[PDB]
């Protein structure tokens, strides 16, 4: 499986700062054997894709489930490929549990994007109370439900699996847990696709991911990269690119 | 007499490509416009940087929504900050595709309106009721809750008839011009006449050629929101409805 890591800056972006991230990405000395993606706010995406060489992804950070109609503030796959971009990350834990989106809209974009050609990391993940409760599994596999459910084809999916107590919070998943969760949603794929999918697929770690603990998590057996929060803004991010090599 | 400025948003909605963005621009650039008509549109998020390199600054250009903090941990989200940062200076807020189908809350899209006009982002601010809030006779609690949630010099109100948008019946003038007085007393009351007085109220529901000169002619009617239309040469005379 090749190595994958993306930078999810969230709302973080102006002309300036996103110049200064492109100057990083393009003088970075980054492993060839690497796939590497960012993904700006939504104003920025066609200047970013501009700027940046096609070696890096530039991906959106959400978008809708048809190419058209009366969606005031939604952006579809069609707009996304219209102005160069063929990634998106859908399903956030901040998109579903702060601005509300169900398992159902999650899966809904996600087979529309497929349908459209645009690449999707679809996102699952529990949250504290609920890994206390021991529902991690069960929140991990009804997500992972929605997605698959109207789904046939997997080799445009990077799944990413944020812990949602370890989004922003500096708690990162212990190399042992995120082990573990990777290898269940694996076995989860073995089952419910097919096993030569589950051994493709890319599974790929979200949640306080430094520079300090990215070999780490990086080596392990299910874990095949990254989803970068807050550290894609910084020079760390190239030493995160780098943590399988 | 009333003297507000009349005003014209085209809404775009999720409508837009390369190329017919390109037609719409030049549609508006070679036009005969009122030139005392206020012209607003709203690409979408991806495209308001290019389509506002591309248009006159006679012409606004406005975010078809935003979020309540300059920046942070919010995928999928963009700030009024943003918005500057591009050269555009407005946004639309509450619509009621965001509150019934984005699930907005009254509260968020009050948190939302009061940051961007502290980054310096202008905004339409959208209300309205739908039909079982109308015909449960809430159709000022709606509007006057949704109001209060919010509560000038930079703020435009556009009043939705959601219960005829979502339903298929046709709103008629009468009925647009007694929601946008009573909206209007409303601000008389909880801000001041002053504010009343030159506040401009804006109609949202379906206003096409054929009506759009009609419901310009109500007293508390001070223009548009446009769904549909914004995309055909329709907009053109919706700019002229008011001359």
């Amino acid at each position: 499986r090749k190595f994958f890591v993306g930078g999810n800056w969230k709302m973080n972006g102006s002309k300036k700062e996103n110049d200064k991230l492109i100057e990083m990405l393009t003088h970075a000395k980054i492993d060839p054997n690497t796939e590497v993606l960012v993904a700006p706010p939504a104003l920025y995406l066609p200047s970013v894709r501009e700027k940046l060489d096609k070696r890096f992804h530039v991906a959106a950070q959400n978008c809708y489930k048809v190419p058209s109609g009366a969606f005031t503030g939604e952006v579809s796959p069609a707009m996304l490929k219209d102005v160069g971009c063929d990634w998106v990350i859908l399903g956030h834990s901040e998109r579903r549990h702060i601005l509300l989106e169900t398992d159902q809209l999650v899966g809904e974009k996600t087979n529309h994007a497929i349908s459209a050609g645009v690449n999707v990391i679809a996102c699952i993940g529990e949250k504290l109370e609920e890994r206390e409760a021991g529902k991690t599994e069960e929140v991990c596999f009804r997500q992972m439900e929605a997605i698959r459910k109207n789904l046939s084809m997997w080799n445009h999916i990077v799944i990413a699996y944020e812990p949602v107590w370890a989004i922003g919070t500096g708690k990162t998943a212990t190399e042992q847990q995120a082990q573990e969760v990777h290898l269940a949603v694996r076995r989860w794929m073995e089952e419910k696709v097919s096993p030569a999918v589950a051994k493709s697929i890319r599974i790929i770690y979200g949640g306080s991911v430094t520079a300090a603990n990215c070999r780490t998590l990086a080596k392990q057996p299910d874990v095949d990269g990254f989803l970068v929060g807050g550290a894609s803004l910084k020079p760390d991010f190239i030493e995160i690119c780098n943590a399988n090599a």
